[PDB]
């Protein structure tokens, strides 16, 4: 009866990606019915990433699709690979609850985070640290307990002025709403999440999480570059030796 | 099964809490894991108390300040590690045959599972690979046949005592006891000698303990995280300040 989280993770190849699905994987290890779906923006799967989710024991989907010439935000045309896939593999009237959730590799979740998006009905939402130029952007909920607004300082006006990170999905508005996907054509910045919840919900159907989001349960954290000056132009390290 | 005495100096700034939060989310698959978390503060500060205490973690949460005129050549958390250096000492009697290890974690960097096993058994002090660190793709301890640490696979300073990072070694907790006098450096010491200072009164290169597949695997990295930028704050501030981030 517990609803499965679907995790869609669009990934891509790069130093810190292993330490990045690694932490991130030691977190998901924590959440029961946990299905992740890896969307690497590659021409194929990447033996690194087909590896570590073999040796995690987590369930899993990895699939992969690279991104065109012009590189539209970032993990567009992954996470709408994931949409398309869940459309392909649940039927539109199934019974199995489900609920999507699109985390990007490098954010920082808590556990509490799943267990407050487990119960979404139709759309959840929450508040998240370090986004639109804030300490943290939050949904505006009344003394009734519904979403009226939301509190940032980016473009206010945006239908959904809110985080990939900050709200999850019941699966059957995704089955039910099969055409929906992410905007990648004509899209003005930050209006990404606005293009897909626009399309599947309205602001008053909106469930507020996290205390009437009053509290931070998922931090939008970024990784340094590091520094591989000293490896020069011929490289100093094995290059077979994977990181 | 040794406990790992896990050291972590921690700060607060802005993405404190999710790094802690992270590296809890890591700790709290580790068998026998004691995490003692040390604050550069003069106080306890309540986020981190709550979040120790919440996480159901086997934890010892003290602090130190490291004066604030000193941060204006000392490396990032020193005082915390040597706080903790003497909390063990003044915990544990030399002599009592208490398996244990000692590890100093930061809290920004990425630990394996795997990389707490290689370490449990440590008699001495073991070493490992670790990424982005020396500015490299990673820093590897060199092994002959005999299973000896001959040296370092680095271009910054190979031929140090140690060549190695923070996070590439442990300390068997009796070492630790018995060498009562052994603390991180405060000054004397040239950038990047730090982890030497230390080791050089715990142990020889023949002692050493080669892991990870006889440091052929990374099993840690020395990831960092970017400051987060909160310009659309303003001058007066825009989020509420009470709220816990
Ligand atoms: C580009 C470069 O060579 N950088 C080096 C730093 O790596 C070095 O910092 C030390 O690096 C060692 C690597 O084993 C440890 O990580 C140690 O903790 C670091 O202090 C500094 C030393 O001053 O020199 C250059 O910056
Ligand atoms: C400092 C500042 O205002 N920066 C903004 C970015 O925040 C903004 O990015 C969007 O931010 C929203 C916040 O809810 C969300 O994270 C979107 O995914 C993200 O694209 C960007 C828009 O292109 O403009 C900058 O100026
Ligand atoms: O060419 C790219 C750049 C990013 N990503 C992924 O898509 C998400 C976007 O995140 P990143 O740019 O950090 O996002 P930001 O922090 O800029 O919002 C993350 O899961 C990345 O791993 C990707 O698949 N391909
Ligand atoms: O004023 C400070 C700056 C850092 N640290 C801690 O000490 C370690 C040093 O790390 P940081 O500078 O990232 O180290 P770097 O990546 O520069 O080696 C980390 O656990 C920090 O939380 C601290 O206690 N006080
Ligand atoms: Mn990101
Ligand atoms: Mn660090």
């Amino acid at each position: 009866a517990l609803p499965t989280i679907h995790v869609v993770t669009p990934t891509y190849s790069r130093p810190v990606q292993k330490a990045e699905l690694t932490r991130m994987a030691n977190t998901l290890l924590h959440v029961p019915n946990l299905h992740w779906l890896v969307v690497e923006d590659a021409p194929r799967r990447t033996p690194l990433t087909a590896r570590l989710l073999r040796d995690t024991g987590l369930n899993y989907t990895h699939l992969h699709v690279e991104t065109p010439r012009n590189y539209i935000p970032r993990g567009t045309m992954q996470r709408n690979l994931a949409l398309r896939w869940l459309r392909e593999t649940f039927p539109r009237n199934s019974s199995q609850p489900g609920v999507v959730y699109f985390a990007d590799d490098d954010n920082t979740y808590s556990l509490e985070l799943f267990e407050e998006m487990r119960s979404t009905r139709r759309v959840s939402v929450w508040p998240v640290a370090f986004v639109g130029g804030l300490r943290y952007e939050a949904p505006r909920v009344n003394g009734a307990g519904k979403v009226v607004r939301w509190k940032t300082v980016f473009d206010p006006h945006r239908p959904f002025a809110i985080d990939m990170a900050g709200f999850a999905v019941n699966l059957r508005l995704i089955l039910q709403r099969s055409q929906a996907y992410f905007k990648l054509r004509g899209v003005k910045g930050g209006y990404q999440e606005s293009s897909l919840l626009r399309e599947l919900v309205t602001l008053n159907d909106l469930e507020p999480k996290a205390a009437n989001c009053t509290k931070i349960l998922v931090w939008h954290t970024r990784t340094e570059k590091p520094v591989l000056v000293n490896e020069g132009k011929k490289g100093f390290t094995d290059p077979s030796v994977e990181i």
